[PDB]
């Protein structure tokens, strides 16, 4: 058994008031309150829709991954990822694609800078879609759920779903479940075909697993792998340590 299943095991274990002091737990977060605040008015400019412009830009800041070109964002949701790529100097187009209704994400319409340049498409499930030309092939998708083989599956059906939209670009892709061997195995494939390298988010809960595998980077993934459920399994240890909070991003205004 992998340090990763301890990890599971004890965090189903939790009650959900255990659960709740334990997620945030020492992790870093942006301070939402002023995008919400703008968002629940309907405001266009300034804001990210989501934690995911932030959550991305933490990649893109430290050369993880560099968006350039015609981007493309599966499970783009809201379209955090989508909107902060907008506003990069290199980026051309971005194209967002969400499953959207019942239980999913719709995108929502903004003014951020670069706007004119996305095209976020809901009604979209990715496993059906056939792979398009990219210069930038973003990923974010991976439900949680509290049985592991079942964030198994989901992860190997992502990482065999992706693969056919790489082609020598620039990528980050959400890794649900990392710590499963069958998913080490898969993983180790695609970086000896596709290099990169899987990186832990600090604005990640502690409540998952989830890695990221950027294109921009070399390491062992197995010891990227256990230091995280290393991480988390030390963080049930002690009391709640509040999150390290920090600014949310500005996306601006205006056309490009
Ligand atoms: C973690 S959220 C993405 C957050 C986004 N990166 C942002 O910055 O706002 C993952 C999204 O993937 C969507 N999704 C899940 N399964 C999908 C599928 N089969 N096809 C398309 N979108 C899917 C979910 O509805 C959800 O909105
Ligand atoms: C643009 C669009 C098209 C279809 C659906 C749908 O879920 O049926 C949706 N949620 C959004």
């Amino acid at each position: 058994e992998t340090l990763g299943e301890k990890w599971k095991k004890k965090l189903n274990q939790l009650s959900r008031k255990e659960f709740d002091l334990y997620k945030k737990s020492g992790i870093t977060e942006v301070d939402r309150t002023e995008a919400k605040e703008g968002l629940k008015r309907g405001e266009t400019t300034h804001h990210a829709v989501s934690r995911g412009s932030a959550k991305l830009q933490w990649f893109v800041e430290r050369n993880m991954v560099i968006p350039e070109g015609r981007v493309i964002d599966l499970g783009c949701g809201r379209g955090g990822w989508s909107y902060y790529c907008a506003g990069l100097k290199k980026v051309t187009e971005v194209r967002g694609y969400t499953k959207g209704g019942p239980g999913h994400e719709e995108p929502v319409p903004m003014s951020t800078y670069g706007w004119n340049i996305v095209k976020l498409m809901s009604g979209k499930d990715v496993f059906y879609l056939p792979p398009e030309k990219c210069d930038t092939l973003l990923c974010d998708i991976g439900e949680s759920s509290p049985s592991p083989t079942v964030e198994e599956s989901r992860t190997i059906r992502v990482l065999k779903m992706v693969e056919p939209w790489l082609k020598n670009n620039q990528f980050c892709i959400k890794v649900l479940n990392p710590y499963m061997p069958t998913v080490i195995e898969h993983l180790e494939r695609l970086q000896r075909k596709h290099g990169g390298m899987l990186v832990r988010n600090p604005l990640s809960r502690n409540s998952t697993h989830e890695m990221y595998w950027i294109s921009n980077g070399t390491g062992n993934i197995v010891s990227s792998v256990n230091m995280v459920s290393r991480l988390l399994l030390n963080r049930f240890t002690m009391t709640h340590r509040r999150p390290t909070i920090e600014k949310d991003v500005d996306l601006g205004a205006g056309t490009r």
